[PDB]
């Protein structure tokens, strides 16, 4: 699948960010030469990379090449490009941006966060589903479409789990969204992605104010006296059963459903597939 898009015809206008080993940029595809033109966001991989950066990216494209739903940004096609010697992934502009960069200049009401949260559960079931993990679920890759939108708008990390198993084995790591079984057995399960649900969950819930973030809230906890052992104090402070705090006015239920996202045990933890009827109906709840 399925449109090849012309090097040609693309006018860079801008950079949207800088992920893993990638840049993705927003061009102008001008055919006509008109300004008719249609706007995509383009991922490229970096100015240099390795073997392993290599097959990681041919594995995305593959990934986001078979991924179709609602709230999984809308893959459009491919770009030659010769270059580095690989394809572009060519992907939906979305304006708004990411709920990182958008949340802390915007004063969202707590009904549209719940909304937001429901909706990355629905499409990181639809990715469970089809057998992905994510490993990489932050609000920096949630994508604001508008208003009543939310698009989950990045797969450099994800993965498949091998179809006779129940995790994947795994640095660039977001260390701070990672549950126990991650940082110590370094397993993978779809338990996993939900406890960084959870954190991202407690990112919306503090529209994402960078002194209230988890590096920087867990940095505090662990303190920088000694950098070398970081992940192993993280470990230590989670399996103690230190929590992220309650984000200012999050009612007492919500930060209950962030705490079962963040059981240590990851069998305790719900599934995707349960959250989405527990959110819709605490979404339902808030408006009125
Ligand atoms: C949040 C989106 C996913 C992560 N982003 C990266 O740069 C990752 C890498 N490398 C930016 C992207 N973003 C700001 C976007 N911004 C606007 N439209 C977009 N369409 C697709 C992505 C996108």
């Amino acid at each position: 699948d399925p449109t090849v898009f012309h090097k040609r015809y693309l006018k860079k206008i801008r950079d949207l960010g800088e992920g893993h080993f990638g840049k993705v940029s927003l061009y102008c595809y001008d055919p006509t030469n008109d300004g008719t033109g249609e706007m995509v966001a383009v991922k490229a991989l970096k100015a240099d990379a390795g073997p392993q950066h290599r097959s990681g990216w041919k594995q995305e494209i593959d990934i986001l090449r078979t991924l179709y739903h609602e709230h999984i940004i809308k893959y459009k096609g491919c770009c030659e490009d010769a270059g580095a010697a690989s394809l572009q992934l060519v992907m939906e502009y979305v304006p708004l941006g990411s709920l990182r960069d958008y949340l802390p200049r915007h004063s969202i009401g707590l009904a549209q966060l719940l909304l937001f949260a429901q909706q990355i559960c629905e499409g990181m079931a639809y990715l469970h589903a089809q057998h992905y993990i994510h490993r990489d679920l932050a609000a920096r890759n949630v994508l604001l479409d508008n208003d009543r939108l939310v698009k989950i708008g990045d797969f450099g990390l994800a993965k498949a789990v091998p179809e006779g198993h129940e995790y994947y084995r795994v640095g660039d790591s977001p260390v701070f969204w990672y549950a126990p079984e991650c940082l110590k057995e370094y397993k993978f399960y779809y338990a996993s992605d939900v406890w960084s649900f959870g954190v991202t969950l407690y990112e919306l819930l503090t529209h994402c104010d960078s002194s209230q973030s988890p590096p920087t809230k867990f940095l505090e906890l662990i303190g920088i006296a000694q950098g070398q052992m970081t992940v192993l104090r993280l470990t230590e402070l989670l399996e103690r059963g230190e929590r992220l705090p309650r984000p200012d006015k999050c009612p007492a239920e919500v930060y209950h459903l962030m705490k079962n996202c963040w059981e240590t045990e990851a069998s305790f933890r719900p599934t995707f597939e349960n959250l989405i009827p527990i959110l819709k109906t605490v979404h339902e709840k808030y408006q009125g």
